């Protein structure tokens, strides 16, 4: 068996989050966009309590069972998620939160609360999901998405949202199978860089 | 002259936020979606500090000047925005935060922090902008969007994002004129309602 657990990230997890983000960039051939630092993550991701702002779930795996609970979780509204699944890991030493324990970080989901004005109810928006080698092709991306959905239900949140590439027909079918809807009318707009900085000059 | 100011909302503003959301629903012919309550807004919108989670800027107007500052703002990183502009308001009494003062709430912008993993930097996502009658056709929607952009710059945030209808050609041109980019490849996915609730049954 391979045991898996999904838990909340805390500040000590910053090195793993950093390295997972980097591996995601490498995977996507987008490393030219990577400027993330451990200091940056540490100073930005943990300014609020879980589920109140940026939240990260970490997927960990082990050849032996996980404990049934986490007593030190940074939210009273979270208990971990688990699955048992029926592999060489050269990066294991970079992904072990307790060097002596037989547990490694395998992936993450970064999400934050969004809001429906009409319902006066928060939801979650999923920004990134990434599962590192050698744990790909095992359904763990799905597991991470499912964890966010389940957390929303437990907390009475009204929606979980994310984006998908228009040509990602397999993912679109998968999302539809889950009962999600693809909203065909909307397009994302982004203001960044020098165009964003120019707003400093606007006299209000 | 008509003077305008954009400030941070606080919990006492809940009745105005409620009524603006309702007017937005009426405007859009989407009142069948409205289930917002003052209690709902009050218990959800103010669990964190401004800019750490859900944040609302309120647009107010007056025939006389506003004070130059707000000394009680709920964030040390915010000073209000102002403009002077060169009108019957039958709903004024429902929109006056100090009944005796000659100031009324005219509109709002509801936004929250999003995140760029690759930069380890927060941004803002704008969920809603609404300007009520009789203050439409005066550029105040733009002013509200500009306020969010300017706030992002002052705080060193990396991006401001929002969505636009694909057929809203005038707004798309306006966003492009501001230096924003429309990201043609992405589609929003939404999991809600019974489809979301079904995740309670998933055994992890």
């Amino acid at each position: 068996s391979m045991f898996s657990r999904i838990r909340l990230a805390t500040p000590s997890d910053v090195p793993f989050i950093h390295k997972l983000i980097h591996q995601m960039a490498v995977f996507e051939r987008l490393t030219h966009l990577f400027s993330a630092t451990e200091s940056g993550l540490a100073s930005t991701l943990f300014t609020s309590r879980p589920f109140q702002s940026f939240t990260v779930f970490l997927l960990e795996v082990s050849r032996s069972p996980f404990p049934a609970t986490i007593t030190s979780s940074p939210s009273p509204d979270f208990t971990p998620f688990f699955k048992t699944h029926n592999i060489d890991d050269p990066e294991s030493y970079n992904f072990s939160p307790d060097m002596l324990n037989d547990v490694v970080v395998a992936g993450f989901v970064l999400f934050f609360p969004n809001y429906s004005s009409f319902l006066s109810k928060p939801g979650f928006y999923i920004e990134d999901i990434f599962v590192r080698e050698p744990y790909r092709r095992k359904g763990f991306g799905s597991m991470l998405l499912t964890a966010v959905a389940k957390q929303a239900v437990k907390m009475g949140y009204g929606r979980v949202e994310w984006v998908v590439l228009d040509w990602n027909v397999n993912a679109i079918k998968f999302y539809e199978q889950m009962g999600a809807q693809i909203l065909q009318e909307w397009r994302v707009c982004r203001l960044t860089g020098d165009a964003l900085e120019a707003f400093d000059q606007v006299n209000i």
